[PDB]
């Protein structure tokens, strides 16, 4: 078939002609339609714009669009073909693998005795006290729901949390953030595209240094959880049951359940699980303070289902559609992850009429399935009667893609809906939010960097 249309590429840079991207490429969209090309780099990639080109890859196409292009300075975090973790593992048996354990993994911490609602709502019992420790004065809300976020995390991985004020913690949180930044640079691209460059060691050392600290904090945790886990009882958290899978396997050199694997998947669920839900959650707390009708709207639902005492539960999210529709128009208007994350072609594939090339880089533009105007009533603006109807019962539409879709789809949705229901409720229930007079009314405009983070802002919260 015809490539799809874009930019006239220049001789040498093609198409290359940051903090910018996801306007330019609504800007491209217009221009050239909703699959359009781009020479970025010395990558050939195409952009995919809106529900029916995202799923017609994702989807239709599943099958030879779930590979992630190849990374040559993982090598420096232990990556090898047995041990690719799972967010950035090639498309094969490695990835599937380690995919399906934490699918079920999650699936089975959450029935039972229900470990993972048990964390999640001390948790938020813990950031509701620590919110309520800044009574009278503004603060920065960042902080804390990371803080709680990461526990979560620490919960399901290694079965505790930690203090929010633990020196490890703190260390371990910070090495995340300035980790998140190497994702971005130059440097990456020369190094992914001529991996020999590697062998020198000035530009080796640079490349990932966070990452390769994080990597090393994590160890130190998980080599204390390896004397406390007790075999003889059934695993309580993902580490242990990883444990269990890796010495059934002992002797089975096509497992992925080896130690060099160990560290990697539980880095990309930190990774992966952390600075998601809680920049969500703080614009979640951004937007209420920006729309307190809203808030006033919520904290009126939740004390008609649940009250002003009792622990929100996520029973409750059936009986209040409210509440579930902000949380949805949150995560919507807050768009986060605009870009997604890359997926490649494991074969040439068709898409709206046009012919991707096998080896072709895809960008889903989730933003542009989000923000679409021909989907949704006003798609720039904060209105939670995006999920509603005129009844007020709660509607997902097709086009809420926030996790993406297909086989690579966030396999941590299930614990984000619980953690985003959870955090936002108590918080809500318990506390009032707002600007702090004599303060600017916060840009409802994010900054840009592979996450959209809300704009710097403060809030009040005071005690209901
Ligand atoms: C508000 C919360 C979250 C959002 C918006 C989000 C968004 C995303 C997106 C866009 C992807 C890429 C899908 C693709 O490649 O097409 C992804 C993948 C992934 N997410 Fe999430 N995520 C969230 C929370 C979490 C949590 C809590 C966890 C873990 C407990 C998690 C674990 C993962 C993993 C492991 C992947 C890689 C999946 C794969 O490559 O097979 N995420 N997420
Ligand atoms: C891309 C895969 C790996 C590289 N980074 C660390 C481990 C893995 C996760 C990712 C980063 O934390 C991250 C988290 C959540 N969403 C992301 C979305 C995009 C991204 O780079 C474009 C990095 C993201
Ligand atoms: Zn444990
Ligand atoms: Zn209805
Ligand atoms: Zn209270």
């Amino acid at each position: 078939g015809k490539l799809p249309p874009g930019p006239l590429p220049l001789p040498g840079l093609g198409n290359l002609l940051f903090q910018n991207t996801p306007y330019c490429f609504d800007q491209l969209r217009r221009r050239f339609g909703d699959v359009f090309s781009l020479q970025l780099a010395w990558t050939p990639v195409v952009v995919l714009n809106g529900l029916a080109a995202v799923r017609e890859a994702l989807v239709t196409h599943g099958e030879d669009t779930a590979d992630r292009p190849p990374v040559p300075i993982t090598q420096i975090l232990g990556f090898g073909p047995r041990s690719q973790g799972v967010f950035l593992a090639r498309y094969g048996p490695a990835w599937r693998e380690q995919r399906r354990f934490s699918v079920s993994t999650l699936r089975n911490l959450g029935l039972g005795k229900k470990s993972l609602e048990q964390w999640v709502t001390e948790e938020a019992a813990c950031l509701c006290a620590a919110f309520a420790n800044h009574s009278g004065r503004p603060f920065r809300p960042n902080g804390l729901l990371d803080k709680a976020v990461s526990n979560v995390i620490a919960s399901l991985t290694c079965g505790r949390r930690f203090e929010y004020d633990d020196p490890r913690f703190l260390r371990l949180l910070d090495l995340a953030q300035e980790g998140l930044k190497e994702e971005s640079g130059f440097l990456r691209e020369v190094l992914n595209a001529v991996p020999v460059l590697l062998h020198i060691p000035a530009l080796a050392g640079k490349v990932l240094r966070f990452q390769k600290a994080f990597l090393t904090q994590l160890d130190e945790l998980l080599t204390e959880h390896r004397m406390t886990w007790d075999p003889a009882q059934p695993p309580r958290d993902l580490t242990e049951a990883f444990l269990a899978e890796m010495e059934k396997a002992k002797g089975n050199p096509e497992s992925s359940f080896n130690d060099e694997n160990l560290r990697i998947v539980v880095a990309d669920l930190f990774s992966a699980g952390m600075v998601t839900t809680s920049t969500t959650l703080a614009w979640g707390l951004l937007l209420m303070i920006l729309h307190p009708d809203v808030q006033r709207r919520v904290q009126q639902e939740i004390d008609d289902v649940i009250g002003q005492v009792r622990r929100p539960e996520m029973g409750d999210q059936a009986h209040m559609p409210y509440t579930t529709a902000v949380i949805h128009e949150v995560q919507r208007f807050g768009d986060i992850v605009p870009l997604g994350v890359t997926h490649m072609t494991s074969r040439d594939i068709e898409v709206q009429g046009f012919r991707i090339p096998k080896g072709t880089t895809l960008i889903t533009n989730l933003s542009s399935v989000l923000k679409d105007e021909a989907v949704w009533e006003k798609p720039f603006r904060f209105h939670p009667e995006h999920f509603l109807d005129a009844q007020g019962h709660f509607v997902k539409p097709e086009a809420f893609l926030p996790f993406s879709a297909g086989r690579r789809a966030c396999l941590g949705e299930p614990l984000a809906r619980m953690e985003l229901f959870l955090f936002f409720t108590s918080l809500l229930q318990h506390f009032s939010f707002s600007v702090p007079t004599g303060q600017p009314r916060p840009s409802h405009h994010g900054v840009f960097a592979f996450l959209v983070s809300p704009s710097p802002y403060e809030l009040c919260a005071v005690p209901r």
